[PDB]
């Protein structure tokens, strides 16, 4: 309080304690690009080798879904069944649910339901994973010329890199992009027919001979007396090499010759999953994504991971090179560098402002050392509260810098003024000044706390971002108030001692005389106020709403979609075209292209492809023609001459949780009992009913695959049983021949790999191949499969979707130029009501949040306004005085709105927090002026008009200094057009346009508002 | 099973999956000639044993399919208790009527 | 072992290599004469190992049922000559016909630490020396081992190393804190400087 | 301070201690039982007072 003036050593000790705590916090504080924003989700993945979409949906997806009940905090669940034999169930939980608890609950439910699943699915194993998508790096490994194919590199990585990683400090998870090794046994129908064999015999012999036999012990217990021998018995071991698998004996003929596996099949060290072609700049490659840990340092983790990969690079076989697409460490470095540069620039600007106005070096000394103390103490408070260092917290610190600069400037200026007049020595002048502004400082702290509170108490994804911002701002403001009441008065009492001048004096005289003789006709200005408020409405009606501006992350994504039923040859050719374009016409900007053929975002399939394009650092691409937006805009035009494809580029979202703030996601549930055909008919009625009115919805498209022709084999059970052929044998033969058959496990260099049995490629390509397979009777005679089976062509879905256990369609779209998201959702609702009776709609992804937390911000802001009015009434000891302070905030908001509209930006979270900071600072200025007027009214016996005029004249200088420092401190944010310029531009525009208008209007409007409210 | 058979089929298979744990300090592992696998993970002080056990049992199901059918039948015990004997109680026979 | 004045009772916490019995089954001859390899393996495993079959009730409690060969029939390597396997036609043939035996070597216990092969070594400090001196001496000894082997401290040694490493930072932090507390309590920078000069005493 | 030896926690007399008997590799339970009986006999005969 006031007694810190008499004890400078106590204040210095407290400042040193804050600095030490801040340093210790900085030494051990987690850093990351973004915190946990997305709600926790759990992904359940199951594999059915060779199964269709309908088979998977019947056998696996429905069984798993029916047991996904009793989970705490579950928001919704969506399931997908692919034609590649994949079942994926994603369960999204409420924000705040513990991911480990939810994962263990889902695992327990699935693992109780396990015995109901088919044995083929059980053998693969169903994997339950936590999904956070907090990727730190994506390291790819490539072969230089041709030495290693994709599977060689993938197996080497999975067996010699993933284990050295995942144990580095800070690494929490490593995910591999590729398939490891396996023992592929390719059958030959002609050789099988020659020796009267079937795939069942091969599988049985592999199971018998690729087995581990527990011999037991020679000796062992119980043992005879005087027993002196005890040893282990070894009988059989699992095979290790392809030659051993080729020497497996299948049968012995009556002649005496041995039939071996190599005599009927080709044994080869192949891949477990062949359905993905990964290329890096046209070369085979395999990648790993490191997902970091909780409470880990992103910079230190990246350095350690790079060091370990460099150390392992000496053990690489040959021509194996490591590349690093998508490294997020440079962005986190850039954010911290920008924060430090902003702090230094603010300190220098404060020094210039004080030694331009006050003209006293001792006066300028105090804030220069006051501000860093508060910054370090804020870091300590953030560490103690249990927060991390991300872009949002650093941005809040950047705004807090100006917040602290204001308090320091007003304290030192008031001390200096009380020194200048009244002829007082520094100590008693400091006593008087602190006595004048202690209550004002406390009231300002309370008002700013109430102003910044509503952002903390939000729900959903936006709640976490606003919580980071509000927590940082509140901690900084409270610590700045404490420092200004403890350390700054002591420094003023100790350090201080007993052209522009005339211009500023004349300006002050002009302002004060205008304010005094401006009460002749105030009502005109009052309706001007009305006009101003009208502006804050009209401007608020023309703001394009966004969430987070897209930044030049240096990477973007291009999706290639072949029409339907296209093999991987066409997809590979299309992706080769894409990468050739990106490397031959954007070689100055584009560094690498990582292409994945066979895997897309609408499902895994042979007609899908993805491409991740990485760009050169910002120091090498300069100008608007070498920006991400322009690059993808040119790529949109260029990659449209590619026919027989829907090649489409776009940018990575700022946070992987969400993008396309104007867009919406909906699941068109079938409900009722109508089947898939009626549901797709309703979806076809949509996408046309909505296309009939472009004025509200624009990009209504389905996020799924369309029906494709399929092959149907009808086996005549009667003929097969009469001829003596079991139907089960026919089914097993067809399934093993055309789909893979996982047999058991073997040991490759001490690692457990799978063994698969399937037909050779030239025997499973065309329908006629079905005629080449034979089945054995009960008497041992082989007969063709075409004798009992007929073939037909049908139609069927390659990807089936369900939402909350009900079939859905996942229609995702966009809003019009300006129509708001709520109007689009309320149009799609009651657009669905025109569909055939039975169907329904639901909102998923982002829309769900927008349908669950809508009328919350107005209530929070009304409560905040009531609390602010109550605090002002308690401070001023009146019920009418606070109105003159509360009628100034619109003057602060109007200027920022005007500047944002002028620059052409949107309504982002950065713009909102900058708006709140400007509003709070203008409210602080008004509070100080009104408090001085109230003091000069309580004592000195003066009329309200003269009291407010004198208060404004006295407080003009600190307002000018704070406004100049704040405006010039965020100016480089406006002028910055390099890396990470979106948030910088948003904050610079908002702050620069808000603060100047706020001070300009407030210094003139506070007296008239005070007089008008006092009159009424 | 022998020591090498266990060490290859069970011990290493289980060990490959215990990576993404919160406060792991170090992990030891043993394979015996009596057919025993004894993975033991020591976490940092202050870690919640319940959370550590939840994470360990979550990552054990990622390796459970790769285990044999004679080790999956016997069950895999995930114990969060101490590894040191606190008290031993023995039981004997007065005259010697009961055998061991 | 040759430095008893620094460390005593250094021993390994493990088991030494043992001989093992290997049975090689001739699959070709077995299939030629009719018997199945699976039957041979099952017979050997049940006879010399065990075979948990079922559960039964004893005094109201569920217990297990085991099948194994008798004690005289699983004691010596010659006992394998006494076992017979049934041909697919019902005739029994000796197991020693389609089989051979040999002796190899193997480890009865395999240890890993942090994912890599390891061997645990226990020890004690000699009379007069402490645990820290013993640990330092053992680290120096390990530094003279063939290239490719390293060492780690686990258990009590880990905590001992951590404490011995972290003590001086705690001393310095406590000194700074008490200096600042004195400076704050008595508003002067001379009292803390005059008082902190007595800590070495 | 530089020359004084370091440690963690002093040893205590807890009233119980342990003995490990490890026989040569390949030995049977007969020899192990005999060795453990020798250990038991020594502890119960030469140290019956403690
Ligand atoms: C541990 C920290 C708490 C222990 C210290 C506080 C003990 C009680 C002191 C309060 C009564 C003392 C008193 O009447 O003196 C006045 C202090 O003002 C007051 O009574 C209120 C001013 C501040 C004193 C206590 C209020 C909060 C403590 C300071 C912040 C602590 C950390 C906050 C996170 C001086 O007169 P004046 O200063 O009012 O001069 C304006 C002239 N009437
Ligand atoms: C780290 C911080 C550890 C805990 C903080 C301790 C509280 C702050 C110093 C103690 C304190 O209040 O000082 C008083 C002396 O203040 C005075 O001599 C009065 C100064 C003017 C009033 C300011 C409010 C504090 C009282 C003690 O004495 P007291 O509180 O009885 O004060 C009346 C007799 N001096
Ligand atoms: C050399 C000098 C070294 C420094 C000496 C001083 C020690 C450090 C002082 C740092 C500066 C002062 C910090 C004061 C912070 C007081 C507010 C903290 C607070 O309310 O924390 C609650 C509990 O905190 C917690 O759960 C964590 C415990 C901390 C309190 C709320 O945190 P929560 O767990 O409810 O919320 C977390 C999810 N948002
Ligand atoms: C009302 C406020 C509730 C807690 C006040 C006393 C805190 C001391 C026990 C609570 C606690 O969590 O213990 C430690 C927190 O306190 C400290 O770090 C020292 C508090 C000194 C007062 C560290 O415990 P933890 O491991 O939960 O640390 C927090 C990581 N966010
Ligand atoms: C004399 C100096 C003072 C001037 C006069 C007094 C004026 C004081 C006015 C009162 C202002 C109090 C503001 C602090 C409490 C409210 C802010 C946090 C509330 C909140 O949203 O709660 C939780 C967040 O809080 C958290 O994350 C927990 C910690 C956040 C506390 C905010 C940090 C305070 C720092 C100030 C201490 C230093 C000042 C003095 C040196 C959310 O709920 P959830 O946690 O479930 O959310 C899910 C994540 N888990
Ligand atoms: C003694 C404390 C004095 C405060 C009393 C009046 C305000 C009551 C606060 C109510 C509260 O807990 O805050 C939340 C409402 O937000 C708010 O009330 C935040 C707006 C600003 C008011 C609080 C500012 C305190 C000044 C320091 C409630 O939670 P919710 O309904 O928002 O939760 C839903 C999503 N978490
Ligand atoms: C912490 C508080 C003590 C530290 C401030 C030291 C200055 C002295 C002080 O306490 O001033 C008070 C100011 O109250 C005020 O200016 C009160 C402003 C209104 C606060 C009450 C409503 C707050 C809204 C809800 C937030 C509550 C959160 C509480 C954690 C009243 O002292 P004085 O006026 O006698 O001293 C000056 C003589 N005139
Ligand atoms: C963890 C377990 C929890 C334990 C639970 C049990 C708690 C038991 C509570 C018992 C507390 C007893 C409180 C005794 C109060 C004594 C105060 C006497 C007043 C006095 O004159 O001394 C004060 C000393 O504070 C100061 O001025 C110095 C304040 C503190 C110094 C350290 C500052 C930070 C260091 C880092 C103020 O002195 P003054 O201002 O009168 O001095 C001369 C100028 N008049
Ligand atoms: C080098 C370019 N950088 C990236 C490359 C990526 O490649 C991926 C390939 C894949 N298949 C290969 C067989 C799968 C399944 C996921 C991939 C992800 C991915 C991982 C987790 C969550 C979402 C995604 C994802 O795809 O969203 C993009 C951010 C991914 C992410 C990034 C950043
Ligand atoms: C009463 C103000 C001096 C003590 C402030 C608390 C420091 C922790
Ligand atoms: C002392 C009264 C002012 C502080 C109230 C809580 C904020």
């Amino acid at each position: 309080a006031n007694y810190f003036i008499d004890r400078p050593v106590f204040a210095w000790v407290l400042a040193i304690i804050m600095m030490l705590a801040g340093g210790l916090a900085i030494m051990n504080l987690p850093v990351a690009q973004y915190p946990q924003i997305a709600p926790p989700t759990i992904t359940v993945s199951a594999t059915y080798p060779g199964a269709d979409a309908q088979t998977v949906e019947d056998s696996v997806t429905q069984v798993i879904e029916q047991n996904m009940n009793g989970l705490d905090g579950l928001m919704y669940m969506s399931s997908t069944s692919d034609a590649a034999g994949n079942a994926s169930i994603t369960l999204t939980f409420e924000t705040g649910t513990s991911p480990d608890i939810a994962q263990v609950q889902v695992q327990n439910k699935l693992q109780l339901a396990m015995p109901s699943l088919p044995e083929a699915v059980q053998q693969q194993g169903i994997s339950v994973d936590k999904s956070s998508s907090n990727i730190l790096m994506v390291a790819a490994f490539i072969s230089d010329n041709g030495s290693l194919n994709q599977y060689d590199i993938a197996d080497y990585v999975a067996s010699n890199i993933k284990d050295p990683l995942s144990r580095t400090a800070g690494v929490g998870s490593v995910q591999l992009f590729g398939s490891e090794y396996a023992m592929r046994i390719w059958l030959d129908p002609q050789k099988l027919n020659k020796y009267n064999l079937v795939p069942s015999d091969v599988i049985s012999q592999i199971k018998v001979q690729n087995n581990q036999i527990s011999g037991g012990q020679l000796g062992g217990m119980p043992q005879a007396a005087d027993q002196q021998l005890n040893a282990s018995i070894i009988v059989q071991t699992r095979l290790q090499t392809p030659e051993e698998f080729g020497k497996i004996l299948l049968k012995v003929q009556q002649d005496g010759s041995q039939v071996l596996l190599r005599d009927v099949a080709r044994v080869e060290l192949g891949a477990e999953d062949y359905s993905t072609v990964a290329r890096y700049n046209g070369k085979p490659a395999a990648g790993i994504a490191i997902k970091l840990a909780a409470g880990a340092n992103a910079l230190d983790t990246s350095r350690a991971v790079k060091e370990e990969l460099n150390r392992l690079s000496a053990y690489f076989p040959a021509s194996l090179k490591t590349v690093y697409p998508y490294d997020t460490t440079p962005f986190i470095e850039i954010s911290i560098q920008e924060v430090f540069k902003t702090l230094v620039e603010a300190i220098i600007l404060v020094f210039l402002v004080m030694y331009l106005f006050l003209q006293n070096f001792r006066a300028t000394i105090i804030p220069t050392i006051a501000v860093p103390v508060v910054i370090l103490g804020t870091f300590a408070i953030l560490s103690a509260v249990g927060f991390t260092i991300n872009t949002l917290t650093m941005f809040g610190m950047v705004l807090a810098i100006g917040l602290l600069v204001d308090d320091a400037i007003v304290v030192v200026e008031n001390v200096e003024r009380v020194i200048a007049e009244d002829k007082l020595p520094p100590k008693e002048a400091t006593h008087k000044s602190m006595g004048q502004i202690q209550r004002a400082l406390v009231g300002i702290a309370v008002v700013l706390s109430a102003v910044f509170m509503p952002m903390a108490f939000m729900s959903g994804a936006t709640g976490e971002i606003y919580r980071q911002f509000s927590i940082t701002l509140i901690s900084s403001m409270l610590l700045s108030v404490f420092v200004a009441m403890s350390l700054t008065p002591a420094l003023c009492a100790t350090i201080l001692k007993a052209r522009f001048n005339t211009l500023f004096e004349k300006s002050t005289q002009h302002y004060t005389d205008s304010t005094r003789s401006l009460l002749r006709c105030t009502g005109r200005y009052m309706v001007v106020y009305l006009l101003i408020c009208a502006g804050m409405a009209v401007l608020f009606l023309r703001t394009p709403t966004s969430f987070l501006p897209e930044e030049d992350q240096g990477v973007f994504m291009t999706t290639a979609q072949l029409p339907s039923g296209a093999t991987m040859v066409n997809t590979t050719k299309v992706l080769q075209q894409v990468t050739d374009y990106y490397l031959t016409k954007e070689k100055d900007n584009v560094q690498s292209v990582f292409t994945f053929g066979g895997f897309g975002f609408s499902g895994q399939g042979q007609n899908n492809g993805l491409a991740f394009i990485s760009l050169k650092p910002w120091s090498e691409r300069v100008g608007e023609e070498n920006s991400v937006t322009a690059i993808i805009q040119r790529a949109m035009i260029a990659l449209s001459s590619i026919n027989k494809a829907v090649v489409f580029p776009f940018n990575l979202p700022a946070v992987a949780e969400l993008g396309t703030a104007s867009g919406f996601d909906m699941e068109l549930l079938d409900n009722g009992n109508l089947g898939h055909e009626k549901l797709t008919q309703a979806r076809n009625e949509l996408l046309s009913l909505a296309a009939q009115s472009p004025n509200q919805v624009t990009g209504v498209r389905p996020n799924g695959l369309e029906d494709t022709p399929m092959f149907k084999v009808n086996v005549n059970a009667a003929k097969a049983e009469a001829m003596g052929v079991a139907l089960s044998d026919i089914n097993q033969t067809i399934s093993t021949a055309f789909g893979s058959s996982y047999v058991n496990d073997f040991l490759n260099q001490g690692r457990v790999k799978k063994v698969y049995v399937q037909a050779g490629t030239p025997f499973r390509m065309l329908p006629d191949n079905i005629n080449q397979w034979y089945v054995r009777n009960a008497s041992g005679t082989m007969a063709p499969l075409s004798a009992y089976s007929s073939t037909e062509w049908t139609y069927g879905s390659p990807r089936l979707e369900r939402y909350n256990g009900i079939p859905s369609m996942e229609i995702l779209g966009e809003a019009a130029a300006g129509k708001s998201t709520g109007d689009a959702m309320k149009f799609m609702a009651d657009l669905v009501a025109k569909l055939p009776a039975g169907v329904g709609y639901s909102w998923t992804g982002l829309s769900y949040q927008e349908a669950l937390s809508s009328n919350q911000a107005p209530a929070l802001y009304a409560i905040s306004l009531v609390v602010v009015f109550l605090a002002l009434a308690a401070l001023y000891e009146s019920w009418s005085i606070p109105f003159s302070v509360m009628l100034v905030v619109p003057l602060g908001v109007v200027g920022a709105l005007l500047a944002t509209d002028l620059r052409g930006l949107s309504n982002d979270v950065y713009f909102q927090v900058g708006l709140l900071t400007t509003i709070g600072l203008s409210a602080k200025n008004a509070i100080l002026i009104v408090e001085f007027a109230v003091e000069m009214m309580q004592k000195e016996g003066k009329t309200p008009i003269e009291a407010i005029i004198e208060a404004a004249r006295m407080r003009l200088r600190p307002i000018l200094m704070t406004s100049l420092a704040f405006i010039l401190g965020v100016l480089p944010l406006v002028i910055s057009h390099g890396a990470g310029s979106g948030a910088q531009n948003a904050v610079g525009t908002g702050v620069m346009g808000g603060m100047f208008a706020a001070t300009v209007l407030a210094i003139y409007f506070v007296p008239v508002f005070f007089v008008v409210v006092e009159h009424l």
